[PDB]
């Protein structure tokens, strides 16, 4: 894998809104959110528990539809 994707960089517990220091930026597979898309995740709730180093989905993400 070469691109990075969004990862936790915490536990985001459901229905948290995103804020940067959550979301780290690492080469992980499969592939999820691109992490240049950080910026826009900001303030976004997800819609369950995301464990420290999951890769975030668009599907955790409620309104995320780029």
């Amino acid at each position: 894998m070469n691109q990075a994707s969004v990862v936790a960089n915490q536990l985001i517990p459901i229905n948290t809104a995103l804020t940067l220091v959550m979301m780290r930026a690492e080469v992980v597979t499969p592939m999820g959110i691109p992490a240049v898309d950080i910026p826009r995740l900001v303030s976004m709730q997800v819609n369950r528990a995301v464990p420290l180093g999951t890769t975030l989905m668009p599907d955790m993400v409620k309104g995320y539809a780029p």
